[PDB]
């Protein structure tokens, strides 16, 4: 449907917030830009890089790593916006509470982890398997040196806190503002979890955007669609109602050329 203005991304969270964070998106998009704007989810992170590939999602919040992927297989593409946030961003290590195992200062302390029961977050996870796994390998642990001599992937954030807090794991990573979010808000998830450890900063959420619009939605339509988004404003109740399901007071520019470290990264760790 070429006259759908497809927004996707990456499922990081529990489906419940993303269908109203990306609806209520999508609906603010369509009254502003005057086109038809519609959530298309997507079951797992490789599918919002096949689904952006495929021209089936125009609009994309993507992760750090997973919006390298797509912007390596779909050529020509745009990189429009991220928060304050996505340019410190940080993982945090926890554990279930039944260890007792107390928080760590310096890298290093990750070797304890080792013999663990350990799951990661989406295999194309930023935040929850590219970072923590860099940080793992810098303290001399590898997924090999786990129980079972593998690690779990989640496929999300909300996952992770949950398999950690009920026993299935003794310890996972995860997006930190995630992690505070549930600490704060919902406690009942996070009832068994104590934090281990945290990160230091690298980059991370991006929106992508397809490099061919003009063609379908009219000259100047990219530039606007950026407009648009950057120019969502915390002081209006409806953007405000998006923006704080975003965790952020603004959206702000950002571009390819920050994102070289992650890339680099993910091709050491063989996932790119």
């Amino acid at each position: 449907n070429p006259k759908v203005l497809k927004v996707g991304a990456i499922p990081d969270q529990n489906q419940d917030v993303l269908d109203k964070r990306f609806n209520l998106f999508s609906k603010e998009l369509s009254k502003q830009l005057d086109v038809e704007v519609k959530y298309i989810p997507v079951i797992n992170y490789i599918a919002a890089v096949t689904g952006f590939r495929t021209k089936d999602l125009d609009l994309v919040w993507f992760g750090g790593l997973s919006g390298v992927q797509a912007r390596l297989q779909t050529p020509n593409s745009i990189v429009i916006a991220q928060r304050d946030i996505d340019k410190e961003f940080k993982s945090v290590f926890v554990v279930n509470k039944n260890l007792e195992l107390n928080s760590i200062s310096n890298i290093k302390g990750l070797k304890k982890l080792k013999n663990l029961r350990f799951t990661f977050g989406s295999e194309n996870s930023t935040s929850g398997r590219l970072m923590p796994e860099y940080f793992l390998n810098q303290a001399g642990v590898e997924i090999k040196h786990f129980k079972g001599k593998k690690a779990g992937f989640s496929g999300s954030h909300d996952a992770t806190i949950a398999l950690v807090n009920s026993g299935a794991f003794d310890a996972g990573a995860l997006n930190k503002q995630v992690w505070e979010n549930n600490l704060k808000n919902n406690p009942k998830r996070t009832s068994n979890l104590e934090l281990f450890w945290i990160t230091p900063e690298y980059v991370d959420y991006h929106w992508v955007a397809q490099g061919d619009l003009e063609n379908r939605f009219g000259e100047g339509f990219t530039k606007e669609l950026k407009s648009v988004i950057l120019n969502l404003d915390i002081k209006q109740k409806s953007h405000k109602q998006i923006l704080d399901m975003f965790n952020a007071k603004r959206f702000i520019k950002a571009e390819s050329k920050q994102y070289k470290n992650i890339e680099e990264i993910g091709r050491k760790l063989n996932k790119i």
